[PDB]
């Protein structure tokens, strides 16, 4: 029993974290096989924040301008190339700790673990979700750029996020490991602002199923709803629309608990209307939206 | 910016987790130097657990009754003994991944990271606090016994918890790595229950400081209070007493934010007496008490 925001064990990623330095700037890099991946803005000076021409900045660098430190060891950079907003530094040593891995671009609502790192040394691990507005609500200080987000399938690490920047509202933006940003963001210091964020409806429903699985039924009701009426109500509370895909994805949890998906939608509608009236669900006084249907099945039973 | 419930990186502990099997029971063990540590209840059948005599059950077992698996490699058990409620299995090989480590016993209110494991394979990591009632609000399924809790100080892993059982309310009970239970619990299938819990006051205050550092300031007010006055309020709301040591420990946070501890106690007083009036603090509608002052300083500055 119990339900916790649980991260993946981070060891397989810890063994890949390195420190990348270029000029006065030091951030984190991800060492897989013989390549070190890091945000391309490591090559920016104070002059290059607003309108950097990365192609022009990069053509002026040689391999030996990039210092890569793995633990106590200096790695030799023997090549470099830019792919979208990530720099790929080819080094002369394959990482002996490279796990089985892949690069996956995730969709809003998906969760992952973040290994926050500073100077190439891991600081902490926590669980995050890709918000509907393509930001993440992380915990990152200066020097955390290049910290990565990941899931672990079985023994295979799926890298899905690399941290690039903090937006003015205190939330965070970054890329997949092919260097494509999530959302409309760019690696420039020009004013950009996250879109209005919304609640991840399918995840709240998953988490309500988790509460039922762990023995809590107080918030259920005798009602059902059509999918369209549910969406008309939920959008008035800044909830994301629930699609037929989401309804299908909740099928397994619906079958485990005996509660039809649209019946659970009716309970959610009532919770939005009533609040919790001093009660908690799985120890929270708010509706939790950073557990996916897949997370719930993995953590519960 | 941002404030998350954050665990220590678990790599140094993952390298120590093994699978221990005795009869029909498989659970997790901790492999350090040439010893595997696991709950002594691994040797009990279900009937045994009703009223175990552990020394008697253990004399009947031989080294080869303990199947220890490190990944896909079997370890050879060459000795076995008990220390309080943990079984110590001496093996033929020292763990080459043994980190620098210590066994430490933590105090209620202090936090630690739990590496939840199944069949010797780490599955998840999360942060816990030792509750005042000596339970932890973990997330564990069958097979998680022998999962461990720890802190990391520099490069040294301080092991502080090994999981043994779930109580009927769904919270969890375990021992330190010397086999001493946290709390008035026993490793036996009998009637046991968590005592009434209280809220960790110094941790709530730490988290209020974290909120202020992160720009969440609506609950601050012009008032201050005294320890004795505030502790009457804490007692009334099932909060642990605030001591002078707690005030001293929060000192750094008080100087950095300009909010003295008793000034923040006046904020907490008002929150306890009036609620949050529909607002949240660091995204929470409840007052969070599983971050210590050290956790807050480390995450907001480090
Ligand atoms: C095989 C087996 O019966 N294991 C078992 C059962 C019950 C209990 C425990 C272990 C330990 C803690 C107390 C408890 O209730
Ligand atoms: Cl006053
Ligand atoms: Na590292
Ligand atoms: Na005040």
């Amino acid at each position: 029993s119990g339900f916790r925001k649980m991260a993946f064990p981070s060891g397989k990623v810890e063994g890949c974290m390195v420190q990348v330095t270029c000029g006065t700037t030091t951030l984190n890099g991800l060492w897989l096989d013989d390549v070190v991946y890091c945000p391309r803005h490591v090559i920016c000076t104070s002059e290059d924040m607003l309108n950097p021409n990365y192609e022009d900045l990069l053509i002026r660098k040689s391999n030996h301008n990039f210092l890569v430190q793995a633990g106590n060891v200096q790695l030799r950079v023997i090549g470099h190339s830019m792919q979208n907003c990530v720099l790929k530094l080819k080094v002369d040593t394959a990482n002996p700790k490279t796990p089985k891995y892949k690069f996956v671009r995730i969709q809003p609502g998906q969760t992952f673990s973040v290994l926050a790192c500073y100077n190439g040394s891991p600081s902490g691990v926590y669980q995050c979700a890709m918000r509907p507005n393509f930001t993440i609500k992380g915990s990152f200080l200066n020097g955390s750029c290049g910290s990565v987000g990941f899931n672990i399938d079985y023994d295979c690490v799926s890298f899905c996020y690399m941290h690039h920047m903090e937006l003015p509202t205190g939330v965070h933006a970054g890329t997949d490991l092919e260097g494509n940003f999530y959302g409309p963001f760019v690696d420039r210091q020009t004013a950009q602002a996250a879109g209005t964020d919304t609640t991840i409806t399918v995840n709240v429903l998953a988490w309500l199923y988790a509460a039922v699985i762990n023995g809590d039924r107080w918030f259920l009701n005798r009602f059902t709803t059509t999918l369209n009426d549910f969406n008309l109500v939920a959008m008035k509370y800044n909830y994301e629309p629930l699609t037929q895909d989401h309804v299908d994805i909740l099928g397994p949890l619906s079958a485990q608990t005996g509660i039809a998906v649209l019946d659970m939608c009716a309970s959610l509608k009532e919770l939005l209307q009533n609040g919790m009236n001093g009660r908690t669900i799985l120890g929270s006084a708010l509706l939790e939206d950073e557990f996916t249907p897949f997370d719930v099945v993995r953590q519960c039973s």
